[PDB]
């Protein structure tokens, strides 16, 4: 977890390596303990015809949460990602905390975050309403609509093009927002009934369906290791379907 000895970070974007920072600290005093990836995967590359693409992750789980993962990527020079979701254990009822950041040459061109549903009506638990809408409506210059798919999150999610450093940190500390708020409700949360958890592993299910239809992130890693390699990625490692 501490960044340390990461082959990439050094070269990431800034805005990327400060989150990165951010998530790893709010996760650093957890009960943390490993969770291993489909083959034990860490590191790995891949090139075909065009540039290479290095991806480092980061796993793990805790009572609450069922898998923590945080993933840092570079395409070639320029193309640089952060990728975290922390799946939640449905016996507890949390949401999903999901971020994506991308990065070239010119700066970030995406920044998303979100506290996503699990429940049957689409809406986040009360307690989260309540803590999310007391931080404000953050302003920011150039938004961006989701995709279809993008159904999945919630009416706090953040979808930006940020358009300066003030908007990077703005972004920023709202992301750490959200994890001070997910940290806590994590520690009041009580086990829920059986008809519950089921309700909430169907809406995390739900959720990497809809993430899997993303080919934002297919064509990037199809254009390094091909589709077959693509699809057990997303499928297996990044967004895998519990049951
Ligand atoms: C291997 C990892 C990985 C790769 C290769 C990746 C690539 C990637 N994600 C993108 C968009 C995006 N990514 C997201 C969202 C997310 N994506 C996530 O994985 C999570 C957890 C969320 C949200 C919490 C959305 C909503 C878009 C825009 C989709 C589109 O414009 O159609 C983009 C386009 C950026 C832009 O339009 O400026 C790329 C290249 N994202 C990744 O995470």
């Amino acid at each position: 977890l501490s960044l340390t000895n990461s082959s990439l970070m050094p070269t990431l974007n800034p805005m990327i390596q400060q989150l990165a920072l951010a998530i790893a600290a709010s996760w650093q005093s957890l009960p943390l303990k490993p969770y291993q990836l489909p083959e034990d995967l860490g590191y790995v590359e891949g090139r075909l015809e065009g540039e290479k693409l290095v991806i480092e992750n980061r796993c793990y789980q805790t009572p609450q949460f069922r898998k923590m993962h945080l993933e840092l990527a570079k395409v070639g020079k320029g193309l640089d990602i952060l990728h975290c979701v922390m799946f939640p254990e449905p016996l507890y009822g949390l949401p999903l905390f999901g971020c994506n950041i991308v990065a070239g040459p010119g700066g970030v061109s995406a920044a998303i975050a979100d506290l996503s549903p699990t429940q049957s009506d689409r809406q986040l638990p009360a307690a989260y309403q309540k803590s999310l809408a007391e931080l404000g409506q953050p302003e920011f210059e150039q938004q961006r609509e989701l995709p279809p798919w993008g159904e999945i999150f919630s009416e706090y999610c953040l979808f930006i093009r940020p358009s300066n450093v003030t908007e990077e940190e703005r972004f920023v500390q709202r992301v750490v927002d959200f994890l001070q708020i997910h940290c806590h409700q994590s520690i009041v949360a009580e086990p829920l009934s059986e008809a519950q958890t089921l309700e909430h592993r169907q809406g995390q299910i739900h959720y990497c369906q809809q993430q899997q239809k993303n080919d934002k992130t297919r064509r990037v890693l199809e254009k390094a290791f091909g589709e077959a390699w693509a699809e057990r990625y997303m499928s297996q490692v990044l967004f895998d379907v519990i049951q």
